[PDB]
């Protein structure tokens, strides 16, 4: 069963766009939907749909790309270091669920070295 996916917009929450936030969106999240790993990571986890009825049993802050790339579209975010939680957050969430040397891990693994490669050096404000 799954639950309710996570905010994309919260009226409560101030909103704002910076160069840095601009650059997640354009370069690292666009970037990284493109790969070939990307796939499982661009909608959130469906328990029904993939068999997993212990997914969210395990995982109590689950995120994926689509949320992010929406989050991001929406000027969701106060700032880059709220956006990359969120992507620590998704790949984190991958070992919790799984273990060290699954497929789904390996592509997690990859993704998140291409993450880290271009966040290393973000644009200035
Ligand atoms: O920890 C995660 N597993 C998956 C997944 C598992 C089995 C089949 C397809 C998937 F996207 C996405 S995230």
């Amino acid at each position: 069963m799954n639950p309710p996916p996570p905010e994309t917009s919260n009226p409560n929450k101030p909103k704002r766009q910076t160069n840095q936030l601009q650059y997640l969106l354009r370069v690292v999240l666009k970037t990284l939907w493109k790969h070939q790993f990307a796939w499982p990571f661009q909608q959130p986890v469906d328990a029904v749909k993939l068999n997993l009825p212990d997914y969210y049993k395990i995982i109590k802050t689950p995120m994926d790309m689509g949320t992010i790339k929406k989050r991001l579209e929406n000027n969701y975010y106060w700032n880059a270091q709220e956006c990359i939680q969120d992507f620590n957050t998704m790949f984190t969430n991958c070992y919790i669920y799984n273990k060290p040397g699954d497929d789904i891990v390996l592509m997690a693994e990859a993704l998140e070295k291409l993450f880290l490669q271009k966040i290393n050096e973000l644009p200035t404000e």
